[PDB]
């Protein structure tokens, strides 16, 4: 129940590639960095990810994405990727995720994405989602500080 | 950008063939073919030809050019039981110059398939257009997904009643089809939100449908309270993602986002790992929708859509994409001994049908019936016979022409659905 | 203020103190010289009041309530029977004068009210109720009016060996109720000429009956050669429009003018199409109109046709209020009406699934236009109105009868409102089976 | 498209349009018939009003409306005696030229265009033979083709029996005086009228077997079968118009001879011209006959324009100028009935 393996991650919109730097700043190393957009690794696009790709490259631990045209386009592709990368039913492996969205978005979208993710919205003049206890880098640093719960810790 | 003139001149000299000739485009290197005449089509023209073929204007004719699918005005064929219109400049460049005006000065005009013909110019028809056009839409290539795994057969004395779920229930076509096949329904949970539609399911089916609520309110916990399910039907609203309205919002905006309410709620009801009970599903939407989204519905469901046109079993023009994993969903369509193929079979007394096949029917309303020497139109009790519905089915809750026709304009076709659910009589209860 | 024209309180005190009776004075103005009886209570009426109890008795508002007092038929003031199963209303001028002063004072504030036809019978001074008011009401409208005419001739019975199909001429056909009823009985209709001018009734009668009935143009364009060619007819049926004959219309024209002239077309064609002198074939005919009409028009019609009407209410056989007059010479036309085992006698027997009726019988055959017009039925715990499929059941028509020519609620309801009633017509036509060929 | 009256007047002045291409009264195109006084078409919306609004005369003896438009905004009387023509302001000033109406309204005494002989003053000219056009416009101009009534045989001097009349809708004595001027034997006379008193032969010194009766609402078939048989039935206008016609029709139907009867039976019915077209066609259809006009201003002062629906012999024969018209109509009866 201690000294876990280095974490491996899958993400959408790696972008600035600051996730690896943030992870290394906390004093831990990432076991495998996986990304797909068109040791930050870029291979293909989100639109050409299949089930077998997740079978060969998974399983993962958490996902960093969000919505920094339409919100539905990226949101539902994110939902599909997360549903493909979900851990099998009736198991115990730790698993996290994350979704970002701007404040300016209609109430109907709030309703749909609260129904879909099955988690109630949480405000931060800022928005955050997910089941994780806890741009502008201080909020990501605050979220990644308790990362030791499911990381390498003796 | 080589204009079609010099290649049209060259191909007449038999220096090559039209396998490299894009009829609507001219530019060489085609990635596909053309299923009406001999020739090929490039990717850019193929994308437009996939979409723009299957609509029909209020005049009862093909909206755009058959070959080029472009132009503001062109000739209109005037032959009965035909509606295809040809382009003007598509003729004097390819088939021959001077025939655009000589045919215009004389009436009636006949398109090149109405009259038997030979290879005029370089426009030679495909000898098998009837089956070449059919394979263009169903035998496509998006990702060549794997075939579904057939469940092992279930013998007698181990057949349990089916627990049907239904989203966007409409006028309850699924229940009607399931009770005509002979299958024993043990439950049916519908999620219609229209007051006029609920009064049709309640009165006609004697309150055997558990009308629950809006689709968007059914949360996770409710499924196991009502479930477990065995058949998850669903058809999203088709008024947004279509090449008929100027708005034409995508699948991810507007009311087009009502598809995910089907996939997400299909995920919940499928059996967990270690469970080996039969489980089925199905989805349905319009074909006249952008090719940039046709490969999305197929990706999420991880299946390939079939095409079934109602003209093979009915007296109306309607064809749409069917997803799902029903057993034997790819078999050829065969009509029956109790179908209504032509208009004269679906008319009241003292009326004579001019045409033989109604064109596409929608919410909005040439006239097709003449009685007592006076031109007439179709009644509300005649649109029910076309689709296979029992007569007087919609005579409920004080509705007239403007309401008994809007509901039938967006429904399913009974004998089309009866073709998909037929192999469902082997895994569930019967009699 | 005179002796012959005494006030109401004078006769009330005279009968209260036993110096006089009630059957010698009029109950609406206090006059002497009674000419008739009062059908409900005890007393008499004067010729001015008997000739208004025959017009305004069967008139109801749009919300199902009588517009006039039940005693005097004069609405000086109106307070209603708040209890259900009653449309009655008693006027204030009749309460304190006969019952007692200040009675309307407590009758207005106490809630709810219950009319004098609802209470168990007593004698509230001089306002008392007869034991058999229904039987006297039935004879009020069909006795002691106008003159007396000779009884129509009765034809000898025809054996079943020699019987022929019935030939029918139907002026103002409507939606062909006569053909429907005659086929329901089981009489072979060998010919049926119908004269209608409405383009939708033609559609109904053409579609539903598979073109077995022959149509004719306007009734004002039919000559005598036409009747000679199409005949010999055997049953001349007809009902004239009542647009300008009913006393509901403020701008009435009555007979002799306007739309009321169309009775004379029936009269003329019936004279043309009847057997000549020295002919012994069975000829039957029938005419019908509304009860709420002036006595002058009714007496003129009786004088022209040479017979007295009978009143048949379509409430002992169905679930509606429908009072009409019937002139004719059909056999057994004045025998009491008894409902059959396959009669939908209540409103709940003519409803869809999951709908519950709050009443038992509906008012005059409809959608003051509040809290009783939008509330004849309940469904899913809410107020709802009747459906066209349910009106077709109330009137006794086959279901979905008017589902042709893609017409909506308004047109179907309009066609159904002015139609006939199938049970009444079947009762009238039942004895015809003894003269013509059956099945 | 709709042309005004002044524009139409200007067009006719230039002779760019004929006189039979538009309505004379409303000034619009699409004629349906011709105008009797002048030459000119008539639209159906304007034509129908002319047969019912042309002979409206007041008790003073003037035309009710303008002789041209018949729309009574204003009236200009004619100073000539026995003249019944009236003029408005627009029908002349707008149509035949500006200032014509003002000029014609100042010269007192004033002579209307009908009084003076035929002249074409502007764009309106009187017809050459309008005297027959006036009659052709009204009688037999519209309707069916009902077969003419048959002509009864004559009984020469062989037992001419006295007449016996049922006068219904007239004066009580009117119709009896005329029957006596010609010297015809009256074997019975059963008079009647709309609501009145019932009495014996005694009301005045008249003793002619006059069984005077009250309201017709008291006569039944038994009375007609007992008081008859009859040989002549009268009626006509002396509220509305339906009462008279329909009571007369009922009594005629009751008194009509049965099938196979050869004895003569004559009847009549008269009414003023000022009645709507619907009443005219209803009377013609019910009585199965067409009306003939007998213009009577020259033969009887203050009486004219009476239609007649009868089977009297030689009704439409030409006349050679209360008493006069009825006497002329009833004169042929001397051949069938008793004399002196
Ligand atoms: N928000 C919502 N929740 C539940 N149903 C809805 C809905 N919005 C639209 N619908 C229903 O979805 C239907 C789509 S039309 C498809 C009807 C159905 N396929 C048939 O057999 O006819 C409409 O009839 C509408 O009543
Ligand atoms: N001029 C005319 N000639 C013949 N029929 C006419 C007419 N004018 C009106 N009618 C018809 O006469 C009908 C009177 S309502 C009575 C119809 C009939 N009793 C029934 O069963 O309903 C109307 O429906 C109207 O269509
Ligand atoms: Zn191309
Ligand atoms: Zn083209
Ligand atoms: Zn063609
Ligand atoms: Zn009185
Ligand atoms: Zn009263
Ligand atoms: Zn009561
Ligand atoms: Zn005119
Ligand atoms: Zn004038
Ligand atoms: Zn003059």
């Amino acid at each position: 129940a201690a000294r876990r393996r280095p974490i491996r991650v899958l993400s959408l919109f790696d972008g600035i590639a600051t996730g690896y730097l943030v992870l290394k700043e906390l004093g831990i190393k990432v076991g495998k960095y996986v990304a797909s957009e068109v040791n930050i690794k870029y291979v293909n696009d989100v639109r050409n990810i299949t089930k077998k790709n997740i079978e060969e490259w998974g399983p993962f631990d958490l996902v960093i994405g969000g919505s920094p045209e339409g919100t539905g386009r990226l949101f539902f592709e994110f939902y599909h990727l997360l549903n493909y990368s979900r851990p099998k039913e009736g198991d115990d492996r730790p698993f996290f995720w994350m979704f970002e969205n701007v404040v300016a978005m209609k109430v109907g979208d709030k309703r749909d994405i609260s129904r879909f993710l099955e988690c109630n919205p949480v405000m931060i003049a800022r928005y955050f989602w997910g089941n994780l206890p806890g741009w502008s880098v201080p909020v990501i640093r605050h979220l990644f500080a308790p990362l030791k719960d499911y990381f390498a810790c003796e």
